[PDB]
């Protein structure tokens, strides 16, 4: 159901009616009526609402920050920092985005040929949970900067984040009908795609639901992007700072309650520092503080909700069954809200299913190699190809390690992370297109051709 | 069935066995271990291969002209022009490939941080038969200059030109498994899709093919381009130099014996000027030489095959039945062969199914409008958006043309067409995505972003 309910202690605090499909029809009406005027804006008009925006968000931020927390348990400090974050892809729209989208001539027999950028119309986006601010500015930004529209179809667990962000760019002097929250559950996204206003759509989340988006968006030839998690490798090999590789390992793994699509997941430890380095992550992993995460000091809240809880627990327990080893943690706390403790699994069978999952939660796997090569393989032994990091100073292997891990993101000597000035996006498994820098700008916009005699 | 069928004489010349799922599935293990090597092989071998590939369709081109009109009837002078652009976008992408491929750097706290390029492995492409050597050549010589292996499945009425293709590549020096042409039907490209090498997939054709590979590639998270039919409008204004927009029209319309998808397909003109021009429109149609596609006198030769002409026919026959007038031909040709003359169609009732189909065929549609918000209005009501031509030397007239027509293209005093320079691409029902130009070779590659501390 759509509803707030506070994964710290369970309670249900408020119910919200979803959307009937005439409301979403008549949303889609207004919205197509606000684009035939908003394509016509200025873009110092579209720039002002998007620093307005900028601003509201850097004025009220720890109140924006209460209802993440509230609604989905990330640490109200990370979820400051997230409205912080979201600011910052305001600003970097509001500062470039007319640069992106200028003319590109190119020297033809033609007086003048050139590729101009238009915006497409109505752009639904479907977000998860687990970043209920930042997904959406992400996407908001440049999608409205370029003079698309949007509706938003966000999880059903973040209704007032969602009526938040819509409110926010209501505030900040976007018209309505630019932006619009939908209030609707995953079975009704299908009418959204189907409408023959709705132009694109882009999904941030599972799998399962991107295949569903996606498959039904091709039947209608509409274009998409997907950004669908990811299992990533955290390579520390021989050569690495080992002291700064466990604590950024261990922020990487346990950041967002371990809920990010670039958590790092895999630890892959070459075997001449991999005892100190797994005896170290072992100490960091607890020694971190686990409780409500409206407190400063908190490390670790509770999962966003029970069926995360259920789902890693299943996992954690059934690759033990199997013959993995718990070194720490492995089993949901005996208190009230979804938590589950920061845990680390070893000796992990081949041919364990575990191997080939995501874990949404501060569940970190590791192993041993020998050499580069079976670092590289490992690394990309898996469905996904979201973000990868390496750890070493070594120059050839920081290229091989660049070249060769099959993924969308390489970080060498740092946790791989999201900045509005670079591309952002996965391969395989993880998903296709790309958000953030010149891309996410480029990405739903009519790239119209012109040739002048 | 696969086989070649000589649309001018009826006769079937040569049938060929269609690969089994087990065939196909050795087709792609080999492209799989062939992408493995090619992945690694230089720019300048790419670049080697790519410019004998020109050197061979600029050596031998009026065999393989021939090869094109024996399959789908195109004038054999149509064809050698189609063998040379073919030439022209392999030696586009020898020559810039690289460069459109080269690392873009961005400043950021990052000692070096910046995207990389890097292919993405096996793609499909799903081709047409009315471009039978250019629409594989416009996506394969991007796709090779960027590391990719590629797996063809071409129209089954053109199988000759589908091994030609191959062969030519071969000949070249591509590597085994480099590119592979799969002599498959409709109903065997879901294993493709399916297949877990297959990393992404094109399609070029109706929307019913776009649809169906758009939706299978979706549900398998997998990124796609599609290019689909329109049904573009030619508008004529006062101040156009209307010899020429009558020369330049009717080669729109009538080029490939009418069967391309940026055929001017609707003639939209401006009251002031729209008997003469209608007049001198249907004064060069009743001239056009139908005929033998080999003679170098021919204009226009028959439809690719018995379904092209039944359909246009059928179109045609429905749109006079309710109340169309044919101010010249509209009926098939009584000859061998699958001919259908040049033919205009006047006074279209409104609400008329025609006026939102794609006519595959010389056969155009006229139009009369009162001023440039008519003119705008009635060239965009169609759920297709691929190009659009507009002729006028008004320059806020040309501004708002290009500004508010709602296609991928636009050309002011010119037909359409596509140029390797410029990126080619459709928007609403014809498609998204863009081939040519940068885009063309940004399309299939992930595009990593490297952050190095
Ligand atoms: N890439 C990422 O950042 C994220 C990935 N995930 C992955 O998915 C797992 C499960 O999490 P879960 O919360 O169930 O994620 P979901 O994929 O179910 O939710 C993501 C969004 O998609 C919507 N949705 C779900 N199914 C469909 C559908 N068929 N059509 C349209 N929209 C749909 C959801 O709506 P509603 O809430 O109404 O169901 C929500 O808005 C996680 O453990 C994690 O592995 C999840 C969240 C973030
Ligand atoms: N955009 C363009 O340039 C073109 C557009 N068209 C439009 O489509 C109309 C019909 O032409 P037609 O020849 O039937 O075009 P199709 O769309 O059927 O054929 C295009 C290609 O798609 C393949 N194909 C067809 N259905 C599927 C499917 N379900 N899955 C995968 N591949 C498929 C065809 O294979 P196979 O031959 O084996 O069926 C061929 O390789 C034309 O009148 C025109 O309006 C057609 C050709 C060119």
């Amino acid at each position: 159901a759509i509803a707030t309910i506070n994964p710290t202690t369970g309670e249900i605090c408020q119910r919200f009616k979803a959307l009937t499909p005439a409301e979403i029809d008549a949303k889609l009406a207004k919205a197509q009526e606000a684009f035939q005027a908003y394509r016509r804006t200025s873009f110092s008009q579209r720039r002002q609402w998007l620093e307005n925006a900028a601003a509201i968000l850097e004025r009220d931020t720890s109140k924006f920050a209460e209802i993440m927390t509230t609604e989905m348990g990330k640490t109200h400090q990370s979820a400051i920092a997230e409205a912080e974050k979201s600011a910052l892809v305001c600003r970097y729209y509001a500062e470039h985005g007319e640069q992106f989208l200028a003319n590109e001539y190119t020297e033809t027999q033609a007086t003048e040929s050139y590729v101009c950028y238009q915006p497409l119309g109505i752009l639904l986006a479907v977000m998860p949970w687990n970043f209920p601010f930042w997904q959406v500015f992400r996407f908001a930004a440049p999608a409205l900067m370029a003079g698309n529209v949007a509706v938003l179809k966000h999880a059903s667990n973040v209704p007032q984040c969602a009526l938040a962000v819509e409110a926010i760019l209501e505030a900040a002097g976007f018209p309505e009908g630019v932006f619009q929250t939908l209030l609707i559950g995953a079975s009704q996204v299908e009418q959204v795609i189907k409408d023959p206003r709705v132009k694109a759509a882009t999904l941030t989340g599972s799998e399962p639901a991107g295949a569903s988006l996606a498959s039904l968006a091709g039947q209608e030839i509409k274009p998409t992007l997907l950004e669908l998690g990811g299992s990533d490798p955290f390579v520390v090999f021989p050569s690495a700072d080992l002291d700064e590789a466990v604590e950024v390992g261990t922020v990487a793994r346990t950041m967002n309650n371990g809920q990010s699509c670039i958590a790092a997941k895999r630890f892959i430890l070459h075997e001449a520092i991999a005892a100190e380095f797994l005896e170290k992550l072992h100490l960091k992993f607890a020694s971190l503080k686990i409780g409500d995460p409206m407190a400063p000091e908190t490390d670790i809240g509770p999962l966003a909700t029970e069926g995360i809880l259920q789902d890693i627990s299943r996992q954690v327990d059934q690759a033990v069954a199997a013959g993995a080893k718990i070194l720490l943690g492995g089993r949901p706390l005996d208190r009230a809200g979804y938590f589950y403790p920061p845990t680390i699994l070893t000796e992990i069978p081949p041919g364990a299913k575990i191997l080939q999952e995501e874990l949404f939660a501060p569940v970190a796997m590791v192993f041993t190699v020998k050499d580069l090569d079976q670092a590289i393989a490992l690394a990309n032994d898996i469905p996904f190809g979201l973000g990868a990091s390496a750890w070493t100073n070594d120059p050839a292997e920081q290229q091989r390690f660049i070249q060769e891990l099959d993924a969308g993101a390489v970080f060498i000597n740092g946790m791989v992370k999201s900045d509005p000035r670079l591309p952002f996006g996965g391969t395989k498994r993880s998903g296709y297109g790309r958000e953030l820098g010149l891309a996410g700008i480029r990405t739903f916009v009519n790239a119209k051709t012109v040739w002048l005699k």
